[PDB]
């Protein structure tokens, strides 16, 4: 039903060096309540905030997690964000003030209608162990790693809904 | 208002050493028509495709594109599958089968009602130039780097209507 190998790679260009030093800097989400999510992306999934912006006149503040050594992070406050900002595999998270107490919001996670994001994915050693952790935390789970047929891969949600896939690049090949 | 920098800090944990080796591997976007995608991908942003996974019972392919050196992607099918899922930064495109024969279907961006997902940013060594070339290319634009109060940073959108930032972590804005 969909494109051959040979019918995808007549669709790609080799890459234009103008592009050479490009790189996939982050993925924006927004949350409701940033409490909840520093908690959950420090202390469930081991993530570091690396830089906190706020936004006095538009009312809201972006916070960046990434999986980098605190201590890598820059003293001078211009060095931080252009240090920060450099680092590739980021995650932007926005606040728009007031939302955390507002009971009509929410942010929907693009999983059901109407549908367009998917989810982030975090390769870990160990896809079974990080589950037990996950299940002793009280971690909200989409798929556990042994349900579906797709043994092995996990999915798991946010304190927003947003799903978050756990794998092991080591042992996806078995899979096909 | 918004949170203190000492009350976002009080919501954060260091990592757990079991978190040590996570990695933000990919983030998941549906896409109506992967011609048109893996054009956008690799012509206009320079981005290679690393793998293509193709699921029969589950009618759809899975593209992964990185910014990543094709000279660099194994040969042998279960040595390409580890290395692609293992590189940090991907952007996975699904393509569930038919979409791109139904006229009334279309992906939602995630930045109108109802909101969610916001963008994916792309850093690159200078925003004017890249924009120059993404213009002569007939790229849409929803920011152009001038347009509005943030000079310097523009977002542009790729075929399904998805927002990506452009922006230069050595020539940010200042912050109040
Ligand atoms: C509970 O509904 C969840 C969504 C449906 N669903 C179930 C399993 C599954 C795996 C992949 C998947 C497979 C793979 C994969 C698997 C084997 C080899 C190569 C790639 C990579 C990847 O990023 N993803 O997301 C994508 N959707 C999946
Ligand atoms: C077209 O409407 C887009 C939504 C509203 N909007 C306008 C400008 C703008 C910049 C950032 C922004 C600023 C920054 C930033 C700016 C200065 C210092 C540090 C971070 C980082 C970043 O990733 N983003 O997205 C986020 N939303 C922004
Ligand atoms: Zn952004
Ligand atoms: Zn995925």
């Amino acid at each position: 039903g969909g494109l051959t190998d040979e019918a995808a790679l007549s669709c790609c260009s080799d890459a234009d060096p103008s592009t050479k030093d490009f790189l996939l800097q982050q993925t924006m989400l927004r949350v409701k309540d940033p409490k909840k999510s520093l908690d959950f992306y420090t202390r469930v999934l081991g993530m570091t905030l690396i830089q906190k912006c706020d936004f006095p006149i538009m009312k809201f503040s972006l916070y960046f997690l990434a999986y980098e050594d605190k201590n890598d992070i820059p003293k001078e406050k211009d060095e931080k964000i252009a240090w920060a900002l450099s680092r590739k595999a980021t995650l932007e998270l926005t606040h728009n003030w007031g939302t955390e107490d507002d009971e009509t919001q929410s942010y929907h996670n693009g999983n059901s209608d109407p549908r367009g994001f998917g989810h982030i994915g975090i390769a870990v050693p160990d896809v079974y162990s990080a589950c037990k952790r996950f299940e002793e935390l009280g971690v909200k789970f989409v798929k556990k790693p042994d349900d579906g047929k797709m043994k092995g891969l996990a999915f798991i949600q946010d304190p927003d809904g947003y799903w978050i896939e756990i794998l092991n690049p080591n042992k996806m090949a078995t899979l096909m």
